[PDB]
């Protein structure tokens, strides 16, 4: 035959996204797109296909160095721009975001995963935080605090931190970019970011947008390879004053304690191992829908996913079986394929504890109700599962399962299923569904978490702060607050001052 | 002959202290004071006279978890409060406070050394947190943030952090407990603190009127003795979410890296090498007065002190006439006598440390204008000094002397000193003294340290956010912002939410 | 000095008058400057206890001279006043504060020897009151400016906040201390002097009030307190140069005229008026909250507060079990003088007030209401009216589209809760509302819907000095309580600083 | 259609007209609702050039019953409105925004033709203008409520804050745009909805405005524009139960029979009115930054500004180099027709207000002023006025006393900082003030000290829309501009949430 023979099922795909110039193979350092100093790369593949999309950089120490004094460079310029001068550029940058996001979206598919329309909404839903920031760096106020010394006059100026390192993870490749970038540059940081390697493309498309908005170069970097290498690089330099992190909890505390040494600012978004606690009074429609949408969105790998759900002994029967339908509703396969609502899970490692942890609660006593083995499709789509008749026994309870799996456990009191809601180390997300006002307010105030839905499963968004209590992290992405963590207080105290006149 | 033989010289003080229910020789952990578990004890002596005042118990690992067990068991009571409630108590130890402070300040003179006056001084200004807090503890809000979402509604609850670990210093003997101790029990936490065990005293007393006011046991518990043994207890405790520490910088980054395996809440101030820059306008008599304040209040010894003075090339000789003739005008003595301007340093580690920074300035070239050896008091008393031609190669211009020592550098041009000051990983105070507006604010605007005197040497207050940039520290005391270090911030988002009617 | 001597009017309750007299508390004069004063023609008008018929003493008839007086005591004061720290006029109104609170249980008798209401909401009163001081000598010191990010590189730009000056402030007579403390604490918390004039009805408490000022060391002029000639006065008010800003309570005619006559010289006018709140009770409403919340937020004061619950709109499916438990719950009061114990109602403020009560019931019985409870003249005579519930009211009754300001409770049923809501929010008053539900979506829906400045949601007593207070509509402007209260006595300066450097480095 | 017929009347600037018309931007209508409208008469009145004194074109003369209709689209307009997101009201805005942008240079020069001012001017009024638009846009997204720590248990307390309802706004006519942005754009953020008349002197403008707000989906009754019969549009919307707020930017006689009409119906109302800007220039001040300084803050729109600087009183030691100067600093500027490049002067907007210069000016030189510059009607005529500077000025000239609202420079010697601080503080007037000096205590001093609501510290331009700007006594209440400029469009509602429960554990 002659004819074409693609490397991959998707090159047309491929092909659209390297004509709207989104497709990189190459990390941005300063001025100039570059490989690793040695050449050497690192494939980025499609994980429900196995093919490889492109090689990318497998950079270290010297390049993050490089990245570093790039953006220590920039600073000084950007730092010193008007708040209304950053502003113009970061909605420039904003407007370009969205007017790419049909093609943005079918890149995190590729290389994430995650079904097409879920895509398209996280360009959506990233993008609106550097609207946010672009809008709030006008709006980073001094004080003026009233002296208790007739002589003395009394000031609070907020002015930004530096250099920051932004390390973000895998499971929302445009979105975790720009939560850490837009507060950093609307404040008037510069960035150096290290991506996943497993999801590199989005970040460098992100970045390629930056530039076409007009953020100079060095204003953000972006670096990847040797994950350590590069994290020590960002842990060693004096020039970095900050450093944001979201991933795994172990990786998570070893960078907490390696800033020590530098007492840099640190803002960290951790594991979650997030309670849904489900009344005798929840309306059940509003209950199967929200359970449904926080456990199986981005088929469970959300840093905000129900982990565990606690069903009173009223509702268990009737929730447990509309809950099982709307389950047996979700389509696993390709992304990018219509009516499909389930993708792979990241890699071989993810199914291999989602199994683990299936296996460990039907072990313990756990009733499949639905799902419970790896999906017909095969490499690493898992069929969506209820676990029914879990206990506090089970791996499952006691750590993030990041999968398409959700236990129900039984629970007779509402104060019983605070209490065991709020004895973990874990304080990222919970939920709660009741109809009560009494009993809403009342389980949203108790409970031991940064963020509480109730009556809700989808609750992300840029407006609200979003971090960890315990041991899920330190600092907030999204609102005001957010703002906060890339900018140091200065106080400023005039003396030798008069008394009005008259 | 017959009479009393005192073992120290001011029993009077001692026996008025002690009739006032002011002096003691335990620690206190929940609704007791208590010995160590084995009896062991560690005196404290006045740096004046070389008397032991009295023993204290020498506390470790055991008697730190005990401690920390009382404050977790009191925290659930007491975080349930209004705010009203904890507002009224607080009150009522700041009024405690304010009414014993006479006695209290001898008590600072005793242990500590400072003179008299500064003592009363820090009462005053250690107490007015206590009403600061108060009131602030009211106005803890919340937020209601407009949902872009029309069937959800989005909240923002903040909400005490935990147990709170307290490490303080010796060189503000009370206000560095109540800095630390009455945010985190306005917001509804529960502390653990560890004193200096060179200036003990005044926390025990700060702690008994605590009870007296009301303040539940294990509210507040003060544990003292092994260092070590006590912060590894406080670092390696779940139930401790927050820890706050002023001291040396490589004991801070010791306890910062120590509270990453728990992913603890920390704030931390640390050293500073505050420079001070006089320009060619300032006001003479101004800036006399001013740098004579900030570097020779507490013989040097605070963490905000002037290290370091830039003087311009036109004010120069100006300056250091006026500057000296002030300095000659100080009195080094014991401070409860009248007069005395000057105390001993803490211990001879803080000599030894003076006359190392003095004997390196003079070998590099230092003139000694005023001062430069030991006082004629002998013990830790050291006369004030103040060292002409100094230079960026010295001792004394790179590291903290904590000492009455004022080194002078010329310069030429504003942004010569302007970029020298800013040449350091310090980051906590730093002085200008100009007439000129626009300078003014420049040089404020410019200067990268969270605090800034402007034609002011005492900028200390309550109400205005102090802490360090850089390598200084983490998180801010004083002002509404000294609050949210003892916060944890919850979104909520409520959903199912109806449009409103008509 | 013999007893049978007639200088001192006997009566009932001289005990306590006296221990007042003994305290400090009980005045026949006003305050101006430093001098406590008659009127300059020596007129004056009688205060009456309202349960008793008695004379308690008389107070001065002032007009515009007394007024402009006391105004230009209030000027001459405001300038060192304005200038002192923050934290200076905290430690003050702190003082004024605790003297208050001290003085407590004398304070609480003397409004209901002027007032009327029972002894234990006269001590409640004054917890309340007192408690403005205390919130505004915090809030004083929390006045703070902002440092914008200016767009121009080479200007600064700032905001201060700076006290407007002289305050006239009117206060009604059903709080005769409250109304006093929540418009004094807050002017005197920014840097403003005030001249006052309480209600000639009940003037003695506000005059207590401005004893432990001075014995608080507030400076003479700082508080003036003037009464007699109401509309002489507020001209004076009105007219002068130097009263900066105004507020009122009261009536909302009367509030109306002055909102049009301070417009001649721009004043800053905040005011409190008329309210006509709605209660709606949801057929979800958890029946004993809904009859406790309803039972105290209709009856505290004898009906006779602005945030009163005025018409009570019940769903038809829980109508009839809350007018039987509702009835009940309003059997339980008890009328009588608030200096016996066990006493719940008081009696009405005068005859004025009684005749309006009974225009409301007769109105609403010749339309076609029930009378489940009352509806006549207590048997205690004077101004007592017997707590009264009326069912099957309706929207062409006089009770329905005007304040009562008494001890009557209207009943009306509805189907829909949107008929509910367009019902509650059908009329130009804008105060109070109150809501019971136990639904979350319901309960949100409707204190989002409500034109109302407050809402009750499953609560029937909402007075606090901690939230803003005030009206929407034709009920007022401006608002009381809360950081926001303050921002009522200060004006804004946005000041910018140009020929600015940039930063070094 | 030959060139010699009449109907389009031939003139200066057709090709103007024409390149307005053909944009959309050229309208002879009002707009109420849905459609661009006549008066029901078919009454107008002519828009002229004031520089030429040719016709533009003609505008409907509206009175009661067209504000009484676009009242009703407003009213009608305002449900659907005001319960959008606060996201979706924003992305509507900044359409807008980005449309009054993208036409800045045709709406400058149609701000040139009506008003007079230099292009550049113009051009920077709509950048200006157009800035409120997109600050509101962001700042209705930033509505935030509170929670409030309740001093009782069982009780949560809110605070929401939402649209005060339909607005009424009059704008005047020497910013045709930015005056209605101003007030435009924080009411439609907050969810409000406007009925506005602008200046009868300059109303294209804001009918270009409106154009551009209905293109960028603005629905129709959200924004409605009227215009001719001012007493009697304005007494309409006095009078309108639904209109619940007026904000008002003109003249002080005016507004304070607003103000006082206001009160009958309990309206918000914010407004700006007359100021008479004190400038202090101290010994000590930088001469360059006081002579540049003083040049624009007195000269931009040939004087005609709100904040304009009405009289500088200049320290003794100073003020011979500063008047030397000034003068050789005045005379740079050149009067003209708008449209011409290197003209910096336009004409005064009418003869009335040429009379006022004229007899402000008769009067100092009548009280010993010295003519230093200028000092008569320019050779062109008309209304264009010589830039003037009087030396030797004094408190007794009208022009210290009254707002000159020209080209009119007038310099007071003066010798102490107290001094010149007393005087500067003493009139009812408080809108601007402006201040030189080098020194950190005095400027920090002067700027406190003065009683005006906006001081310029070494800065004669500070106009800007993130910063408050409104007057203190007698020039006005409210704030336009910044956070606090949208709360003036807003309704606080404090909800109290009662029976809750204590948190568990």
């Amino acid at each position: 035959s002659s004819g074409l023979v693609p490397r991959g099922s998707h090159m047309g795909t491929m092909v659209q996204l390297n004509e709207a110039g989104l497709f990189k193979s190459q990390g941005l350092i300063g001025d100039k797109w570059v490989d690793a100093e040695n050449g050497h790369t690192l494939p980025v593949n499609n994980p429900a296909t196995g093919e490889i999309l492109t090689s990318v950089p497998f950079m270290g120490k010297r390049e993050a160095e490089k990245a570093i004094a790039a953006a220590s460079q920039a600073f000084t310029s950007w730092s010193k721009r008007t708040a209304n001068d950053r502003s113009k550029i970061l909605r420039q940058w904003f407007n370009l975001l969205i007017k790419n996001k049909d093609d943005l979206g079918k890149l995190i598919v590729l290389e994430q995963g995650k079904p097409l329309a879920e895509a398209v909404g996280e360009i959506v839903y990233g993008a609106a935080f550097v609207e946010y920031y672009a809008e709030e760096a006008k709006r980073v106020y001094g004080d003026i605090i009233p002296s208790p010394f007739p002589e003395k006059r009394m000031l609070v100026m907020k002015q930004p931190v530096g250099v920051v390192a932004a390390i973000a993870p895998w499971n929302f490749p445009l979105a975790m970019i720009t939560r850490k970038v837009a507060p950093a540059l609307a404040a008037g940081c510069t960035v150096v970011i290290k991506p996943s390697e497993l999801t590199p493309l989005t970040a460098l498309a992100a970045a390629e947008l930056a530039l076409q908005a007009g953020i100079p170069p060095g204003v953000v970097n972006v670096v990847m390879g040797d994950a350590k290498g590069i994290g020590d690089a960002m842990l060693d330099s004096t020039e970095v004053r900050k450093i944001t992190f979201t991933g795994s909890t172990g990786v998570g505390k070893m960078l907490l304690a390696g800033a020590g040494k530098t007492v840099k600012k640190v803002s960290l978004e951790l594991g979650g191992n997030a309670p849904c606690i489900v009344f005798d009074d929840a309306n059940l429609d509003v209950a199967v829908k929200g359970v449904l949408a926080g456990k199986y969105r981005n088929s469970g790998q959300t840093c905000v996913c129900i982990n565990k759900i606690f069903v009173q002994d009223g509702i268990y029967d009737k929730f447990a079986e509309a809950f099982a339908k709307a389950v047996s509703g979700l389509r696993a396969g390709n992304g990018l394929e219509p009516g499909i609502t389930q993708g792979p899970l990241i890699n071989e490692t993810a199914l291999e504890k989602v199994e683990r942890h299936v296996q460990d609660a039907v072990s313990k006593g756990a009733k499949v109700l639905v799902g419970g083995k790896r999906h017909s499709l095969g490499r690493t789509f898992y069929e969506p599962t209820i676990l029914g008749n879990a206990s506090d026994e089970m791996l499952i309870f006691r750590e993030e399962v990041f999968g398409p799996v959700a236990p129900l456990v039984r629970f007779n009191t509402d104060e019983e299923a605070i209490k065991l809601a709020n004895n973990s180390e874990f304080g990222l997300a919970a939920y709660a569904f009741t109809e009560n006002i009494t009993r809403g307010w009342r389980v949203a105030e108790s409970l031991e978490f940064g963020m509480v839905g109730l009556n809700e499963g989808l609750i992300s968004t840029e407006v609200a702060p979003f971090g960890g209590m315990k041991q899920s992290g330190l600092g907030r992405e999204g609102s005001k607050y957010g703002l906060d963590e890339y900018l140091e207080m200065k106080y400023v105290c005039l003396g030798n001052m008069a008394q009005p006149v008259g």
